[PDB]
RNA sequence: GACUACCUCUAUAUGAAAGAGGACUAAAACCAUAUUUCCAAACUCCACUUU
């Protein structure tokens, strides 16, 4: 009934498999026709659904089986006559049920005032149960007199499931047998012939659209008192005109389309199914906007008819266009598109060292300062014919067609123009792809020496962490689709181990998930170390070793289906086979997450496949670090004695000089732009056949580990990035802006010498420098204030943060505190005193600077990905017409010479060039406009938006649009909240703080 | 319903096309950008925001 695909049958799942012949239900890995019998044994469903069809919201146990049981000759149980069965029978019923129900039999000879046939089934029931003389109920003699009503059961079950099967089988890909389709199919043929498809006013008076939306409106200002039943009650005006003008809605097919669409504007609207929570607007209502909304969302469905079947020809499948074919078709369509978004972040930094504003005017100074952050070498002043032409070899060499991807990744040569081609293993980048790679095992050390754990460990208690067998410490993380980040793991790991005891305990053994305290150095050592055990010398072994993933599998399946009762969660997904691979098992992991996407919103449920991958992967760390010696972790202990003895790893590769042009495209990459890389490359990998071609992908995804140690060296030195002092001083006064440069934080121990600061240099590797020299300059409340250096004093944050652990452990044995008017603002006054000291230490040391350079990649870059679905659609709808140019697609209303300015600018980040010329929010105004050709892609760019700034903590609220001449301009940006002490509480602390959140506005609205 | 989607099929035009389907089409989710929110467990089918 409700769901008929998605739903087990036979202890086996259903699919729909669409084909161009037609439609399909078919079981799981297998090709027949078996909707003939799949239907059949979704029966006792049907059965279950006209029961509670006939009964009523007060869901009664006593007339739930009385009913349940004529229809079901084994379901019939025994019950008394009298006592059970004396209430009101006629207020149990449906309200369909209530008032005499009158229908007409299936396969009547014809409609009559003769054939329907009565039924008042609360008479008809109480006239049967006074001629039931026994004790108990006999059902032979029951449902001989209910026999008129058991013919509405079988001819309403037998119908409806007609209807579904006849529903399944012409759903087929691309359909002209249909009516409208072959409607749009004639729509679609007129326009490349440049004609008028259809007029609104000539089929608005067939329609008779003034008798309608003068009714309509009558029934929105005529009575109306109470909000609900509004909505119900309009669709029974617009049911009552269709009443009037049926003799030719069944006879023109274009009138018919008229119809669908004015019902879909209804109850999008005026909802019905759709989780009302607004009142609706009497100005949608009026004549003359239904009308140009009729216009405007059924052009909607010509343009993306002309695109859906423009695919079909660029590949070559347009014969054989299987269900199966389409799905493939989406898969590397997503690496392939996270694939661009790298390349024009990577061609943007190429641009910042040749030519901010090509290769002729080239400030000279600024290049070799430049150079030396990207890679930490030094280049000479005689490469740079050389340099500057052989990164660009590397990141040029978007065509959406079958890709081989062999001879995608290895690209020998680069050509140098004055054109004389060279090869990269002759040239000066060889010497530093071979310097990088022979520093591994030191660069391994520094990042030891850094964040203690040099400090807090021995040195015989770090060479038995290297020195584990069949554990090397490689470059590859994960051979897996769904594998968690590290952070996910070790705090989701604390809630397993430290729990109540209190409970039906759901205990998975652990011991290693020990402390979650980050205001210590003791644990930001283990914490960094445990990050790099199980990245390096864990993830690679754990995701190929069959016996050592299965054996975690194995241990988390029957902790849960072996206790008792009914509710086990992980109930339908199937162990894992001897022989089977860890990418195979976990393929068939990814691909139940994704079908069950759909059924798990609609009611609201979990997903309950995100708290499966996490226990296998919490539990085999565990069960690693422990039977390995590793469980010394958990107890740092300071020493005393400076150990110099040196820690020696092994490490060994066979990467060969055929990867010297893809290490040169990660190298202009963030860090944050490279994680994500690798996790759509593993996700890819892993759905390809040949044995070949995912050795190609397994060898750059090594290049892109090697990438990631370096990272953010920076500079070291002072004098590197300045001159003199005076420049320094200059350039720091922009952010702090006072004679407080001469102090502790800013200088190194004594005297005059300067520290250079970490996020401000980070600023300076990027283009974004500008845009934030112009943010700080607009106000001076911005800048780094005395009194902020001063509150730094105030008092201590460690005796308050102690403070605020022990007063919420209380909560937990007394909630009857919370509303302990006294206690509550002593609570609150802990939180914003934390509060108020993490706003200030980040400000003094320009901590913020970073969270705005951040910010604002993320919103250029997300509008850089739509741009790039519009320059797919633009060659989808180009190359169909060829194949039958702009005279026609500007006849269409397609893509001018006016958009594609506005798409190219969003596309090659030509917002960091400086001078401003419109803003962020301008920015995506101008992307609705690209984007116009369809509305699934032009409701979703605001959408967009207002995820991007509640993921950094932030709200928006955006003032109505037809006010604003369909612009985008703010009405409330806000600190969003935390809620601490419940959920039904007044005590709350903002997440970021008001300060914040007036620089992030001030940023989005800035010409 | 810009946020607060969309598109294919389906007709005894009505207890209603108020029905089914979408890894098939978009957006999220997942991912190596530090820390305050108690936590863990919670099967399937069938209903359900008016009357």
């Amino acid at each position: 009934t409700m769901r008929i695909t998605k739903v087990e049958v036979d202890r086996k799942k259903v699919l729909i498999s669409r084909d161009k012949n037609g439609g399909k239900l078919v079981y799981e890995n297998e090709m027949q026709d078996n909707t003939e019998q799949i239907m059949h044994h979704k029966k006792s469903s049907f059965y279950k659904s006209v029961v509670n069809k006939t009964i009523c919201r007060p869901e009664q146990k006593q007339m739930k089986k009385l009913v349940h049981g004529l229809l079901q000759e084994n379901s019939q149980e025994k019950i008394k006559v009298s006592d059970v069965t004396k209430l009101n029978i006629s207020n149990f019923l449906n309200h369909r049920f209530k008032k005499s129900l009158y229908y007409f039999p299936e396969n009547s000879p014809d409609k009559s005032e003769e054939y329907r046939i009565e039924i008042n089934l609360s008479q008809l029931l109480e006239d049967s149960l006074k001629k039931q003389q026994g004790t108990f109920i006999c059902w032979e003699s029951f449902s001989k007199d209910m026999e008129l009503y058991i013919n509405w059961a079988e001819n309403y079950i037998s119908s409806k499931t007609k209807l579904i099967k006849k529903s399944i089988r012409n759903n087929r890909i691309q359909s002209t047998e249909s009516r409208s389709g072959q409607l749009m199919d004639r729509y679609m043929k007129d326009i490349l012939n440049k004609n008028k498809p259809f007029d609104i006013q000539s089929v608005s008076e067939k329609y008779q659209l003034e008798k309608l939306t003068s009714a309509l409106k009558a029934t929105f200002k005529e009575a109306k008192k109470n909000d609900k039943e509004i909505n119900y009650k309009l669709k029974s005006t617009l049911q009552n005109h269709e009443r009037q003008i049926i003799e030719e809605l069944k006879e023109n097919s274009e009138l018919n389309q008229f119809n669908i669409e004015i019902r879909k504007h209804l109850e999008t609207y005026f909802p019905i199914k759709k989780t009302n929570r607004k009142v609706g607007d009497i100005r949608n209502l009026e004549i003359g906007e239904i009308q140009k909304i009729v216009n405007h969302r059924l052009k909607n469905k010509i343009v993306q008819r002309i695109l859906q079947e423009g695919k079909l020809a660029s590949y070559e499948i347009e014969s054989t266009v299987n269900s199966n074919s389409l799905q493939k078709i989406k898969i590397e369509e997503a690496f392939a598109l996270k694939f661009i978004n790298a390349c024009l972040f990577a061609s943007n930094n190429l641009r910042n060292m040749v030519y901010p504003v090509s290769f002729k005017e080239i400030k000279h100074k600024k290049f070799i300062r430049q150079w030396s952050q990207f890679f930490s070498q030094e280049i000479t002043v005689d490469d740079i014919e050389l340099a500057s032409w052989g990164l660009r070899g590397a990141i040029a060499p978007i065509h959406l067609k079958k890709h081989s991807w062999k001879k995608f990744f290895n690209n020998p040569t680069f050509k140098v123009k004055k054109t004389s081609e060279f090869l990269y293993k002759e040239t000066l980048f060889k010497d530093y792809f071979y310097s990088e790679l022979d520093s591994v095992p030191e660069l391994i050390i520094n990042k030891m020496e850094s964040s203690k754990i040099l400090d807090y460990y021995s040195s015989d208690q770090l060479n038995q962490v290297f020195t584990i067998p069949n554990f090397e410490l490689s470059l590859l993380t994960s051979a897996v689709p769904f594998a968690p980040s590290f952070k996910r793991v070790y705090l989701k790991g604390f809630d397993y181990q430290n729990q109540d005891e209190a409970q039906p305990d759901y205990n998975l053994k652990l011991n290693i998930y020990n402390e979650k305290a980050f205001n210590s150095e003791a644990f930001q050592a283990q914490y960094s170390l445990f990050k790099m055990v199980y990245y390096q010398v864990f993830l690679p072994q754990f995701t190929t070793n069959n016996d050592l993933f299965k054996s975690s599998v194995d241990f988390i399946l029957t902790l849960n289906k072996e206790r008792k009762g009914y509710a086990k969660a992980f109930q339908d997904i199937r162990k894992m086979n001897k022989d089977e691979k860890p990418s195979e098992y976990m393929s068939y992991i990814q691909s139940q997450l994704m079908l069950y996407q759909k059924k798990q919103e609609e009611k609201e449920k979990i997903n309950h496949f995100e708290k499966f991958i996490n226990q296998v992967f919490i539990k085999g760390f565990n069960s690693f670090i422990e039977k390995n010696r590793l469980t010394y972790i958990c107890h740092p202990t300071k020493n005393t004695v400076p150990e110099n003895d040196n820690i020696e790893i092994p490490f060994h590769t066979d990467m060969d000089d055929s990867n010297i042009a893809f290490w040169l495209m990660c190298k202009l990459l963030d860090a944050k732009q490279l994680s994500e890389l690798r996790n759509e490359m593993i996700k890819f990998s892993c759905s390809l056949q040949s044995t070949e071609e995912i050795s190609t992908f397994t060898k750059a995804r090594e290049v892109i580990g090697l990438a990631l140690l370096n990272g953010e060296k920076g500079c070291n030195d002072w004098k590197e990035l300045f001159d003199d002092k005076e420049a320094w001083k200059k350039n720091m006064s922009l952010y702090v802006s006072e004679e407080l440069l001469q102090s502790l934080p800013y200088t190194q121990e004594d005297g005059q010498t300067p520290v250079i600061n970490r996020s401000i240099d980070l600023v300076k590797k990027y283009g974004t420098e500008t845009i934030l020299e112009k943010l700080f300059s607009s106000s001076d409340d911005y800048k780094v204030s005395a009194k902020d250096i001063a509150k730094l004093h105030e008092y201590d944050v460690t005796e308050k943060i102690a403070q605020q652990e022990s007063l919420h452990k209380q909560w937990i044995e007394k909630p009857g505190l919370a509303r302990d008017s006294a206690w509550t603002k002593k609570y609150q006054n802990v939180i914003n005193d934390i509060s108020n000291y993490q706003w200030a230490k980040t400000k003094v040391e320009l901590t913020q600077v970073r969270h705005l350079h951040q910010l604002t990649i993320d919103l250029l870059s997300r509008l850089a990905g739509y741009m790039s679905i519009a320059d797919r659609d633009f060659q989808f709808s180009s190359n169909y017409i060829l194949e039958r140019l702009r005279l026609t697609l500007e006849y269409l209303e397609l893509f001018d010479n006016r958009l594609k300015e506005k798409r190219n600018n969003i596309s090659h980040f030509n917002y960091l060039n400086g001078q401003l010329g419109n803003s962020i929010l301008e920015l995506f105004d101008d992307a609705r406009d690209v984007l116009s050709y369809d509305r699934k892609l032009k409701n979703a760019v605001s959408k967009s938006l207002k995820e991007i700034l509640s993921s950094h903590g932030m709200e928006v609220t955006f003032k109505p649009l037809y006010q604003t001449n369909h612009h985008l301009k703010i009405d409330k940006l806000q600190p969003k909240k935390i809620h601490h002490l419940g959920e039904k509480s007044t005590v709350s602390s903002n997440q970021v703080s008001n300060e914040y959140c007036q620089l992030v506005r001030t940023l989005l609205t800035m010409k």
